């Protein structure tokens, strides 16, 4: 018997960044994810990461630098299970 379920609204949290919760004022700009593709503020989304390793390798994109959010920078760079 192992328990894993989460039973809450399918929606998720809107308005402000989905790591610090810091709502975007007129100076900050709700970035975008290039991983998950959530939003995110100028502090969580500051983090480069190749795309090649990230779910589709292709011979074009070899050498590239994405921006991505802590939530995710920090599941790329660590391995374990199935990116998804
Ligand atoms: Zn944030
Ligand atoms: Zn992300």
């Amino acid at each position: 018997g192992s328990s894993g379920s989460s039973g809450r609204y399918p929606t998720n949290n809107f308005g402000n960044c989905t790591g610090c919760s810091a709502t975007f004022s007129v100076l900050k700009k709700r970035r975008s994810c290039s991983n998950c593709g959530n939003s995110f503020c100028s502090r969580c989304c500051s983090f480069k990461v190749p795309k090649s390793s990230m779910g589709a390798t292709a011979p074009e994109a070899q050498r590239e630098t994405v921006f991505v959010c802590a939530s995710c920078n920090q599941t790329l760079s660590k391995s374990g299970p199935s990116s998804g």
